[PDB]
């Protein structure tokens, strides 16, 4: 049961994706920039990565540039609301599996919570090796 939180427009986003795929599940996917979590599901995905609020917030989009967000002037329950009325606030990869949550970035972060090994080497788009015909971590 594995559920990816997607932006098809993102390398990050694009290489956990075909990661997933290749440990052998097709994860649901959530294009979160149309369909981003309720209030409850974004507070318990932020708990469950073990991140802070702020580690999630995408930096270099338009709100988080208008809206002033750089500056530390902000709650985590504001943060986490104008996430949710500004759904490409929120970076990504995120990645549900039953073994647990994580931000995904870099991409290969995902190979701590997807429950089968990658089922033969794995590069990314950019040409980087991230693991051999062994399973070996490069
Ligand atoms: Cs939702
Ligand atoms: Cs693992
Ligand atoms: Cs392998
Ligand atoms: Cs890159």
């Amino acid at each position: 049961n594995i559920t990816i939180y997607h932006n098809p427009a993102c390398g990050t986003s694009r290489n956990t994706l075909e990661m997933i795929r290749n440990s052998g599940t097709e994860p649901t996917i959530i294009l979160y920039l149309e369909n981003p979590p309720s209030r409850d599901e974004l507070v318990k995905l932020i708990a469950d990565m073990g991140i802070s609020v702020r580690a999630l917030l995408a930096k270099n989009v338009e709100p988080y540039e208008q809206l002033g967000l750089a500056e530390d002037k902000f709650t985590d329950d504001q943060l986490i609301d104008f996430m949710l009325q500004h759904p490409i606030l929120i970076n990504r990869p995120i990645v549900v599996t039953p073994l647990g949550t994580r931000l995904c970035r870099p991409s290969e972060v995902v190979l701590d919570i997807l429950q089968d090994a990658q089922k033969g080497a794995f590069t990314k788009e950019d040409g980087e090796k991230v693991v051999d015909e062994a399973g070996k971590r490069l």
